[PDB]
């Protein structure tokens, strides 16, 4: 067969890709407006949306007909929805070509590698899905650099469509669950995996989703602002910048160490405690926020709480409900933080505005963290289901 090392490798390079077209529009704002900054993030908005919601097809499509079928579609799509970003005119073309079109095949690249790669690490579950969404993270370093080189803006949505497509199209064409009898290693009762019907009709899965839901929502609410209270508190632009940027780094690495972490010494409690942390942070940037040093504090806590959602949650459904069908579980269950990057960063501005401060957002945020915080640490796994139709085997 083929090393269980190689899904890690697929699922980096999908996840890349991802994070790729996420970072798009931020490079895009100023060429784009030289030809209202709010317009253009509209079209990140219908990205998001699109994408998250689109796991959910991503999800069933990856469990009935499997993933590289799914994966592959969704690298077509994006490549199409870049290239054809790269030929737009109009504000509503670009809302179509990169939010809808870009934001569907990326949702489809993303979801089935984060269900794929632990199938082949039953030891180690979060690490594998660690690696199936530490890409996303990455998207910033490695297409910052490119993006600059090739303008310093057209050219940047042609060519990033084009090598995208083709590391989707790279990961999805090796991607394929381990065959259904062995597994990769090194009378009595049966357990079994629930199905997307039990777990969708389970009421810790909507717990989860909720909880899911106010992270991604606080998180993205007070990010887009971290910089700006750090200009407000008396910061250069630079400084402030400067301190913001760590964020990306403890963003990218929380995703692996996160889910290693968590592989030696379970998923519930350092979850919870990262949603606390996440939760003091919203609260603590009023104290630390007005010095480079104290800002990038909050910004490198911030960033590993947030980006350990995107391992933590996976794995915590994975405990809850098994792998057999955790496209479908966690497909549904991403749609979640789909809903809260469509509204989060508006909702966030629209307080700073209504009110002219930063306390409104940051303590609604704090207080969704809380809501989290409470959630995940009272949520326990539910029972283990029993097929007793397969268990009247033992006579
Ligand atoms: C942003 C917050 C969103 C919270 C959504 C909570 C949904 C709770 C009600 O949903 C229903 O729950 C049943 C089992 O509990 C399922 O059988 C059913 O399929 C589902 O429709």
């Amino acid at each position: 067969t083929m090393p269980r090392w190689v899904p890690l490798l697929l699922g980096l390079l999908g996840s890349t890709t991802c994070g790729m077209l996420l970072y798009a529009w931020s490079v895009f704002i100023k060429p784009l407006n030289a030809e209202s900054r709010a317009e253009i993030a509209m079209a990140f908005a219908i990205c998001c949306l699109i994408f998250g919601l689109m796991t959910f097809p991503a999800g069933r499509l990856s469990d009935k007909m499997g993933p590289r079928k799914v994966v592959m579609t969704g690298g077509v799509l994006l490549a199409i929805g870049f290239i054809l970003s790269g030929f737009i005119q109009s504000k509503y073309q670009l809302y179509i070509t990169y939010g809808v079109i870009a934001g569907f095949g990326g949702g489809m690249i993303y979801l089935p590698p984060i269900a794929t790669a632990p199938k082949w690490w039953p030891d180690r579950r979060a690490l594998a899905t660690g690696f199936a969404v530490v890409g996303l993270g990455l998207g910033s370093f490695l297409m910052g650099p490119l993006a600059t080189y090739i303008i310093e803006w057209r050219y940047v949505f042609w060519y990033c469509g084009v090598a995208m497509g083709i590391m989707a199209l790279i990961a999805g064409a090796f991607l394929e669950p381990p065959p259904a009898g062995w597994k990769p290693a090194g009378a009595p009762k049966v357990t079994r995996d629930w199905t997307y019907e039990e777990a969708k009709g389970d009421t810790k899965f909507w717990l989860l989703y909720l909880a899911y839901f106010c992270g991604s929502f606080a998180g993205l609410m007070v990010i887009g602002h971290l910089a700006g209270f750090g200009r407000d508190a008396g910061l250069t632009a630079m400084a402030a910048a400067g301190a913001v940027s760590s964020l990306a780094f403890s963003n990218a690495a929380t995703r692996i160490l996160s889910g290693w972490f968590v592989d030696k010494i379970g998923i519930r409690v350092y979850f919870a405690a990262l949603f606390a942390l996440q939760t003091a942070a919203m609260i603590a940037i009023f104290q630390l926020g007005g010095s480079v040093v104290g800002l990038s504090i909050v910004a490198i806590v911030i960033g590993w709480n947030y980006g350990a959602m995107f391992t933590l949650f996976p794995a915590t459904c994975l405990q809850f409900y098994g792998p057999t069908a955790q496209g479908s579980n966690y497909g549904l269950l991403f749609t979640a933080c789909g809903l809260a990057g469509f509204a989060g960063p508006w909702v966030g501005g629209w307080l700073k505005d209504t009110t002219g401060t930063y306390y409104l957002p940051f303590l609604c945020a704090a207080a969704l963290c809380a809501l989290g915080t409470a959630i995940v640490f009272m949520t326990k796994p539910p029972e283990k289901k029993h097929a007793l139709e397969l268990e009247v085997l033992f006579q």
